[PDB]
RNA sequence: UAACUCAAUUUGUAAAAAAGUUUUAGAGCUAGAAAUAGCAAGUUAAAAUAAGGCUAGUCCGUUAUCAACUUGAAAAAGUG
DNA sequence: AATAGCATTTTTTACAAATTGAGTTAT
DNA sequence: AAATGCTATTG
């Protein structure tokens, strides 16, 4: 017979249903596989399949990038070891040999245990010396004595293997804040007498260097400077040393836009064009501004002054040990004093974030600055140690998180020191001084990637050589511009168009002429003489172009119609039709070039325009300047200096979607003109790219079809990994379906798709850029943000009368939406709008009136710059003074409402409709067997809650199976009462008011009560019955009360870390695991906590007693994921080994995770691990007892029906009970239920429903979890057993779970 | 459906950083047969950071994909 | 069996691709 | 961001 396929796709469920002409989903009875007394069984066509959600490749990303990372940090090291090889040998036999070995135990070290010295006295008079190697490393800068080579390779290998960050480009040095805020008040003095600006120099160091943020501490700074704009010359000199990239246009009144990053590696080019611009007069302005940004920087990394000590960082290390030294010998006389009896725990118990747990326990710094806190300020004579707990700068250590501050050049200006120093003493350090440097300073570029051999998945780069590569020999061994390119051109898009082509650079030339030549075809224009608007003049296009469009970036139409009409073609009044504002495709790159290159010869006569594409391509290839410099040599023999040096000045941006073939050069015989030459001139056609191709009396769009892998195809779907899931599981459930109806394609298909921490960094980098006075009155909750009431306000300022909205008048005051619920169903937030009231905004019947947007829209542009909210926003919040929400925009908004637009769907549906539908017809044509029908996501939900089915998820995993039916009803009649739709909802080929009130009473054919809708509603055309509200609506009613729907989890061998993370101390267990072959986790402690990939059944033997008699045994032997490449290696060798003899090689059952077993009255298990289950029962709570649930728990007609029917607890709790007793098994726990129920009846009738929902974790399927009874916790019932398993019946369901092998474990 | 303009999320990749943790090294001192007392100290470093693998690279090693049965190296097909 | 503690973090630079949602043009 | 299988301790 006839039938259809409704699905609901989700992150983590497909439901899938089978309906039939009635709206009637069939059972059928399939064979059963395996060895047990069932031979047969009976499901219904409906049912869902459960599964993990599918993750992404970040974490993995992550690891893997920070894995390459260590094994580079450790060749760092090796570098630096193989320099000092044949020296350190005449030093020390095996210095390096003892360092290698640091982490053995003394018992398996083959050298002295002492690294540095080889015995007791050197190594401790090593450390009395030079306590810290900070020490060691400033005095190796300052003293000018001979070192030995140990303590030389020791002060490098600390500064090469942790070298600080590359984030800063040029070479800063310690040079270095008043006494450089006062050169750069000099310099713009002695600049500007007649303006001139002064503040003498006394509070320098710390309105700049306060507890405070950087942005508000030039708000402390700048506004403290009477009579300049911060926003101006001086506050921009000062914008710099904080850390900007300031723009100087109006400053110096320059036309190009001139934009100087201090840190970025283009700033020295990008400061001759400013001086050349401006004269070289001004060069002492930022050749002052980079001294106090210097200082800036510096001021927070060291405490030190650099005119004693050459290591100032080292030095300022040194300086946080005394201060670290002498705080801690206060500290102590300051307990013996006053409370010598808490002496244990602050210095002596590990346990308590004390001082003691801060060294030698676990206590970070904000710990234990959280716990001696209250002991300062209660013992006097502690008033500098508060400060500096209040500061931040109480006990410090030297390797600390905030040490990410520290850049490279300040560990290389020591490293270079120490190099320079001992070179007059040793021969090798002079000559390897570029060498040992050049491991400090050398950094693969990210558009390299992984220096490979044709071994590596994820590199890319180019081999000149196929030699070894070293940080010395780089740019030898690798071709970095091929690299550079190929870095790009295996991420950027082909020409759809042409698929072996490739896309050109978003500022190609020839491209961006297409861009207008496309847009201006189209406008027409009309005059006082003209009856009719006449199209644009093919033969005169090349005129509006050289006139308006080559003469500006962007062409007015307002600055077309007044410079054209009224000089060119002796034109009054000008009226376009076309377009009325600026023009969206500008000639940019031609007024971008004909300001750089200054010939308008060259550029516009385009004789050769190949060379100038190249120059426009390196533009958008590469953004570092070193590339760009060779790249662009080919035609410096052109251009001067001026000419081809302020080319590496442009750097341009973005791809094209369309190739140069299509665009020029793939051409007609017939027509004998390209795309780009016809949009020129279509005589009285003006045709479009678009028409371009699909007239059929051109042959473009043959010559494009004529010249153009499941996972593929949903792989390069554009959509979260985690949905991507949800659709490859969809097509399978699909595909076997379809084999259930004995291989008979459906008549059609309905698929449906569902929808603290980052506020805390979000919030707190605002709260530093904001300067709110949030903390007065605002104390923390790291997860508290979630509160929307509070969100909403925060983001002390409230919406409608721009005031402030109270904390209990935050609660009161009311939250709209920014375009009413009845236009766009979106989350509160990103249109979460709250006014003192609703009578704010205006008419909730459109969007909020102009008079508001007239009345604040001037600080709506105060917030968009603050980048509150999205622009996005600001469209539709200013669309009531840009236009407003009107009869055609509410038309549009109520049919996308429930018309599936989003893309993931539509392929989706693209996918499934092309494996249906691969059968053609006489002329070519496609055959449509099969009706693909995407449907939104509120229709059902409307439909249940309209006509009696509502759904309470929490009963059991019905829901997802429930909507895929639903789905499939509403999904065949919607497109039956509205055949005109199948190119609406189907995949394939005052009246604005009125298209509204067809969208909006599209659903209203199921009811039979608006204001008397007939019983059976018909098709519009045929006379097919296609709703009869008598027998349908109890069909309906009829299959959500089944109780047997096919629910089945995904198998799944797990996969991912061997094991938690945690690398724990040494202790007794075979439960620890070693890190390293020989690093016996006795001694060298390990992991713990292996995750198992899959179990095995093992039948076997084992030795027992000192006899080694064989027992037999049946057991589940968790293979881990570390183990399993081994055990598949070679099952019964790696069994073996484990103990097991004689192991039953056919007998080895893979049981992967969540494998299900059925044991006694329906009792059903899903093996989590090799010895913890997980409940597999599903409970069918009666349909009658779900909508009370949901009403209970909740227009006033069906409220009686709560009063009444009422008491369908006392039935629930039975079922429940009944269920809990026969599968559940959690005899305390259900006693706890019971008996927490019958003292909470006196409770209102909402509360007694609220906490049944509560009870369902219980009975859920799946991992027992804790939950609430009113104010009763139910710590979770665990499984934590598998023998049980081991004699019950393994079930091996299909997709579906139709078709079943049963396996009853009963073997031995 | 396509190009176009503007501004948000999601996905994928590469290059870097700072910590954390683990063992060792940094002679603890007296008094006591010992348990235990008193006191002195404490900030640093080396090395490891998936076990590892062969393709031996300054590469690869945590994503995706997985009922059963028969057939396939696999992909996949066939089976009610 | 009931019971309880446990889980590696954080930061920067560079690029590409779709999507979504406000506009002009056309098939 | 929880959520849930390890780990160990208990009478």
């Amino acid at each position: 017979k006839k039938y259809s396929i409704g699905l609901a796709i989700g992150t983590n469920s497909v439901g899938w249903a089978v309906i039939t002409d009635e709206y009637k989903v069939p059972s059928k009875k399939f064979k059963v596989l395996g060895n047990t007394d069932r031979h047969s069984i009976k499901k219904n066509l409906i049912g869902a399949l459960l599964f993990d959600s599918g993750e992404t490749a970040e974490a993995t990303r992550l690891k893997r990038t920070a894995r390459r990372r260590y094994t580079r940090r450790k060749n760092r090291i090796l570098y630096l070891q193989e320099i000092f090889s044949n020296e350190m040998a005449k030093v020390d036999d095996s210095f390096f040999h003892r360092l290698e070995e640091s982490f053995l135990v003394e018992e398996d070290k083959k050298h002295e245990r002492h690294p540095i010295f080889g015995n007791i006295v050197d190594e401790v008079a090593y450390h009395e010396k030079y306590p810290t190697i900070y020490h060691l490393r400033k005095k190796l800068v300052d003293s000018t004595d001979k070192a030995d080579l140990r303590l030389i390779y020791l002060a490098l290998a600390h500064m090469i293997k942790f070298r600080g960050h590359f984030l800063i480009e040029g070479d800063l040095n310690p040079d270095n804040v008043d006494k450089l805020f006062i050169q750069l008040v000099q310099t713009y003095n002695q600049l500007f007498e007649e303006n001139p600006i002064n503040a003498s120099g006394v509070d320098a160091k710390a309105i700049l260097s306060a507890r405070l943020s950087k942005s508000r501490r030039l708000e402390n700074l700048i506004a403290q400077l009477p009579g300049e704009k911060k926003n101006g010359l001086f506050g921009n000199l000062i914008a710099l040393s904080l850390g900007l990239t300031p723009n100087f246009k109006s400053n110096f009144d320059l036309a190009e836009d001139t934009k100087l990053q201090l840190s970025k590696d283009t700033y020295d080019d990008d400061l001759d064009n400013l001086l050349a611009q401006i004269g070289d007069q001004y060069a002492d302005l930022f050749l002052a501004a980079k001294n106090l940004s210097d200082a800036i920087l510096l001021s927070d990394i060291l405490r030190v002054n650099t005119e004693i000590t050459k290591a100032p960082l080292s030095a300022s290390m040194i300086k946080l040990y005394d201060e670290h030294h002498q705080d801690l010998t206060l500290l102590k006389a300051l307990v013996r004093q006053q409370l010598p009896e808490k002496y244990k725990e602050i210095f002596f118990d590990q346990s308590k974030n004390g001082y003691a747990g801060y060294i030698d326990g676990g206590a970070s710094q904000e710990e234990f600055y959280k716990f001696i806190k209250p002991i300062l300020e209660k013992m006097d004579g502690t008033e500098e140690l508060l400060v500096k707990l209040n500061r931040e700068d109480l006990l410090r250590k030297q390797r600390t998180f905030d040490n990410g501050i520290i850049p490279h050049q300040i560990h290389l200006g020591e490293l270079h020191a120490i190099l320079r120093r001992q070179e007059d003493f040793y021969p090798f350090l002079k000559d390897n001084r570029e060498k040992i440097e050049k491991i400090l300073t050398f950094r693969i570029p990210y558009y390299v990637g992984p220096l490979a051999r044709g071994n590596s998945r994820f590199a890319w780069m180019t081999r000149k050589s196929e030699e070894t590569i070293t940080p010395w020999n780089f740019e030898k061994v690798v071709d970095k511009g091929a690299s550079a390119q190929s870095f790009i051109e295996r991420m950027t898009n082909f020409d759809k168009n042409l698929p072996n082509e490739k896309v050109l650079p978003k500022h190609s030339l020839l491209y961006e002429y297409f861009t207008v030549y496309n847009e201006l075809t189209k406008v027409k224009y009309v005059t006082e003489g003209m009856r009719k608007p006449a199209f644009l003049s093919g033969d005169q296009k090349k005129a509006i172009v050289d006139l308006l469009f080559k003469t500006n970036r962007k062409v007015t139409v307002k600055q077309l119609k007044e410079d054209y009409f009224k000089k060119i073609e002796e034109f009054d009044s000008v009226e376009i039709s076309g377009v009325e504002d600026r023009f969206n495709a500008s000639l940019g790159t031609y007024h971008d070039l004909l300001k750089i290159i200054k010939d308008k010869d060259f550029l516009d006569n385009e004789e050769n325009e190949d060379i100038l594409e190249d120059i426009v391509l390196t533009l958008t290839l590469f953004e570092d300047r070193e590339m760009i410099e060779e790249r662009l040599k080919t035609y410096a023999h052109l251009f001067d200096d001026k000419v081809m040096k302020q080319l590496k000045r442009r750097r341009y941006t973005g791809w094209g979607r369309l190739s140069r073939k299509l665009i020029n050069g793939i051409r007609d015989k017939q027509s004998g003109k390209t795309i780009l030459d016809f949009l020129k001139s279509d005589g009285f056609a003006n045709r479009n790219f678009i028409q371009l191709i699909h007239d059929d009396s051109l042959t473009f769009k043959e010559d494009i079809q004529k010249a153009q892998s499941l996972h593929e195809h949903i792989a390069n779907l554009a959509g979260s990994p985690a949905i991507k899931k949800g659709i490859l599981q969809t097509v399978k459930v699909v595909d076997e379906l379809v084999k259930v109806m004995g291989r008979h394609k459906p008549e059609n298909i309905v698929i449906e798709m569902a929808r603290s921490r980052e506020r805390m960094k979000r919030i707190e980098e605002g709260i530093k850029e904001l300067g709110s006075q949030i903390l007065k009155e605002h104390p923390v909750e790291n997860t508290q943000l979630q509160n929307e009431k509070l969100y909403l306000y925060y983001l002390g300022r409230d919406m409608y009368v721009d005031q402030e909205l109270d904390i209990n008048r935050l609660s009161d005051y009311d939250v709209d939406a920014i375009v009413p619920q009845s236009f766009l169903k979106d989350d509160s937030i990103d249109n979460k709008v709250l006014t003192r009231s609703d009578k704010n905004r205006g008419k909730s019947d459109n969007v909020p009136s102009e008079e508001v947007v007239k009345k604040m829209k001037n600080y709506w542009r105060q917030l968009l710059n603050a980048k509150l909210i999205t622009q996005r926003k600001f469209d539709n919040l200013t669309k009531a003074e840009r236009g407003g929400l009107s009869e055609l925009d509410k038309a549009g908004f109520i049919k996308r409402q429930l018309v599936e637009t989003r893309q993931i769907t539509k392929h989706v549906a693209q996918i499934l409709d092309s494996r249906m539908n691969t059968k053609y017809d006489e002329n070519d044509k496609l055959i449509r067997e099969v009706k693909v029908i995407t449907l939104k996501s509120k229709l059902v939900s409307d439909f249940r809650k309209d006509f009696q089915f509502y759904k309470v998820r929490e009963i059991n995993n019905y829901h997802h199976a429930h909507d895929a039916y639903l789905n499939a009803v509403v999904g065949t009649a919607l497109i039956k009462k509205y055949p005109k739709l199948e190119s609406e909802f189907v995949y394939g080929d005052g009246k604005a008011t009125a298209k509204y009130f067809f969208y909006s009473n599209i659903m209203n054919f199921f009811k039979t009560e608006i204001t008397k809708r007939p019983l059976i509603e018909t098709n519009g055309e045929t006379g097919e019955i296609v709703w009869d509200k008598g027998r349908d609506f109890a069909t309906v009613r009829k299959v959500l009360s089944m109780p047997q729907v096919n629910i089945v989890k995904k198998t799944e061998v797990q996969t991912g870390g061997f094991s938690k993370e945690s690398i724990l101390p040494k202790r007794n267990s075979d439960k620890l695991i070693a890190r390293k072959k020989d690093w016996d986790p006795k001694k060298y402690g390990g992991f713990d906590s292996p995750t198992v990939a899959y179990s095995v059944l093992v039948v076997a033997k084992v030795e027992k007693g000192k006899s080694k008699k064989l027992k037999s045994v049946k057991e589940l032997l968790g293979i881990t994921i570390m183990e399993r490449s081994s055990f598949e290696k070679n099952p019964i060798d790696f069994l073996e080994a484990k103990g097991y003899k004689e192991v039953k090689k056919d007998l080895i059952i893979k049981l992967p995770k969540y494998s299900l077993f059925e044991l006694e009255n329906g009792r059903k298990r899903m093996l989590a691990s090799a010895g913890v289950l997980q409940k597999g029962n599903e409970l069918a709570l009666p349909s009658k007892y779900v909508n009370f649930l949901y009403l209970a728990s909740h227009n006033e007609q069906k409220q009686l029906f709560v009063e009444q029917h009422k008491h369908y607890l006392d039935e629930i709790i039975e079922q429940i009970s009944e269920f809990s007793k026969r599968v559940i098994l959690a005899d305390a726990n259900l006693d706890k239920v019971l008996s927490a129920y019958n003292k909470h009846r006196d409770k209102p009738i909402r509360e007694q429903a609220e906490n049944i929902i509560h009870l369902f974790t219980l009975t859920n399927l799946g991992a027992p979890a804790a939950f609430k009874y009113f104010d009763t916790t139910i710590d979770r019932k665990r499984y934590t057993s598998t023998k049980e398993v081991l004699d019950a019946t393994l079930i091996h369901q299909s997709i579906t779970g139709l078709y079943e092998t049963r396996i009853d474990l009963s073997q031995l």
